[PDB]
C-alpha cells in the first residue's frame, strides 16, 4: 500500500503552482550553514519542478523547537534561502513570513518559475497545534484552520518531501487541501523501501536492534517479530534481557524494570514464529558513564563486575552478529549496538556497519533507519555503501513500529 501513493514524477506541474513541503531543519549555530546535508537532497524536486514548467516553487519548512512563538532572531529559515541560492543557482525570494494576506499576495501569481522560501512554520503554534517566555500554550481550532486555508491558497498542487515530519499529524502535514497532494523524491524513496520491508523483504530478512531501554521498544520489536526471520538484539537493551534469560551480573549497567518482566513473552512469541535470536555474549566495560573513563571486559559467563557497566559489545559478540549479518538477504538496522558517540566504545558499532557494507557489496538490501544509526552512516562515510538511509527517525521507527503516519496517509492515492 505504502508504494501506490501519487509521487512528484508521476504529477503534471507544467504550468500549476507547486507548494512543497521540506526538510531544511539543518541545526547549526551563528545563522551560518556548517552541514546542508538536507538543502542538498531536497534540491532534485525543486529541479524537477522547474524543468518541468512550473509557474513556482513555494517551500514551507522548520528549524529549532520555538513551539509556536516568533522567534527570527535565533530560528530564522533565512540563511538557508542564500544557501539555496547557491546549490540551485538561481534567485530564491525568501518572505518574512509562512501565511497571511501579504505571502498570499506573493504567491497568487508569480512570475514564470519563480523560486520562494517561507519563513520558519514553527513560528505558529497552528503548526504543531500545541507550544509554549511563555510557557507551555495551546492552539485554536478556528485558528487552526485559518492557518491551513492560508498555505491551501499559496499553490495548485502540493508535494510532501519532509519523510521526518510524516509521522506528526503537523497542519503542514495533513493541512494542504489541493486536489493532487504528491511525495517529492525523498518520500518515494522511503516510501518504496520500507513498503518493499514490511510488505514482501527479500529472505532471509534480519533486523538489528539496538536502544537503552526495551520499554519503549516493545511494539516495535513485536511488530518486527511478525516480519523477519532473524532478529539481533544489542545495545543497552540486552543486560536487562541477559539479567532475566541468563541470570547474568551487570554490574551498574542499564535495567529496564518493566521490560524485564515481558522478555519472556518477547522470546515466547520469537519461538513460536520461529525467529533466530541473537544476543551479545561479551562486553567492554567502563567504570563510569563517561567518555574518558577506565575501560575492560567482561562476558556472560564472567558477568560484569560491581562498580562497572557494559557499553559495547565484544570480539566474539561481533563474530555472532556477523554470522547473522552474512545469513540475510535482506536487512533493516535501527539504533546501535554500543556508545557509538565516545571512540573507547564504538568498535561494536564500527564492525557492525562493515559486515553491513560487504553484504550491500554482495547483493543485501540494507535499510539504515533514522536517528543515530544514520549519524553512524555519515560519521563513518558509508552512506553510499548501502541501500537506504532513512531521512528520519521517530517516523521510521514508527513505520516499523506497524503504525500508518498521518502525513504519508494524507497523500493522494494513485
Amino acid at each position: 500500500s505504502l508504494s501506490n501513493k501519487l509521487t512528484l514524477d508521476k504529477l503534471d506541474v507544467k504550468g500549476k503552482r507547486v507548494v512543497m513541503r521540506v526538510d531544511f531543519n539543518v541545526p547549526m549555530k551563528n545563522n551560518q550553514i556548517t552541514n546542508n546535508q538536507r538543502i542538498k537532497a531536497a534540491v532534485p524536486s525543486i529541479k524537477f519542478c522547474l524543468d518541468n514548467g512550473a509557474k513556482s516553487v513555494v517551500l514551507m519548512s522548520h528549524l529549532g523547537r520555538p513551539d509556536g512563538v516568533p522567534m527570527p532572531d535565533k530560528y530564522s529559515l533565512e540563511p538557508v534561502a542564500v544557501e539555496l541560492k547557491s546549490l540551485l543557482g538561481k534567485d530564491v525570494l525568501f518572505l518574512k513570513d509562512c501565511v497571511g494576506p501579504e505571502v498570499e499576495k506573493a504567491c497568487a501569481n508569480p512570475a514564470a518559475g519563480s523560486v520562494i522560501l517561507l519563513e520558519n512554520l514553527r513560528f505558529h503554534v497552528e503548526e504543531e497545534g500545541k507550544g509554549k517566555s511563555g510557557n507551555k500554550v495551546k492552539a485554536e481550532p478556528a485558528k487552526i484552520e485559518a492557518f491551513r486555508a492560508s498555505l491551501s491558497k499559496l499553490g495548485d498542487v502540493y508535494v510532501n518531501d519532509a519523510f521526518g515530519t510524516a509521522h506528526r499529524a503537523h497542519s503542514s502535514m495533513v493541512g494542504v487541501n489541493l486536489p493532487q497532494k504528491a511525495g517529492g523524491f525523498l518520500m518515494k524513496k522511503e516510501l518504496n523501501y520500507f513498503a518493499k520491508a514490511l510488505e514482501s523483504p527479500e529472505r532471509p530478512f534480519l533486523a538489528i536492534l539496538g536502544g537503552a531501554k526495551v520499554a519503549d521498544k516493545i511494539q516495535l520489536i513485536n511488530n518486527m517479530l511478525d516480519k523477519v526471520n532473524e532478529m539481533i538484539i544489542g545495545g543497552g537493551m540486552a543486560f536487562t534481557f541477559l539479567k532475566v534469560l541468563n541470570n547474568m551480573e551487570i554490574g551498574t549497567s542499564l535495567f529496564d524494570e518493566e521490560g524485564a518482566k515481558i522478555v519472556k513473552d518477547l522470546m515466547s512469541k520469537a519461538e513460536k514464529n520461529g525467529v533466530k535470536i541473537t544476543l551479545p555474549v561479551d562486553f567492554v566495560t567502563a567504570d563510569k558513564f563517561d567518555e574518558n573513563a577506565k575501560t575492560g571486559q567482561a562476558t556472560v559467563a564472567s558477568g560484569i563486575p560491581a562498580g562497572w557497566m557494559g557499553l559495547d559489545c565484544g570480539p566474539e559478540s561481533s563474530k555472532k552478529y556477523a554470522e547473522a549479518v552474512t545469513r540475510a538477504k535482506q536487512i533493516v538496522w535501527n539504533g546501535p549496538v554500543g556508545v557509538f558517540e565516545w571512540e573507547a566504545f564504538a568498535r561494536g558499532t564500527k564492525a557492525l556497519m562493515d559486515e553491513v557494507v560487504k553484504a550491500t557489496s554482495r547483493g543485501c538490501i540494507t535499510i539504515i533507519g533514522g536517528g543515530d544509526t544514520a549519524t553512524c552512516c555519515a560519521k563513518w562515510n558509508t552512506e553510499d555503501k548501502v541501500s537506504h538511509v532513512s531521512t528520519g527517525g521517530g517516523a521510521s521507527l514508527e513505520l516499523l513500529e506497524g503504525k500508518v503516519l498521518p502525513g504519508v496517509d494524507a497523500l493522494s492515492n494513485i
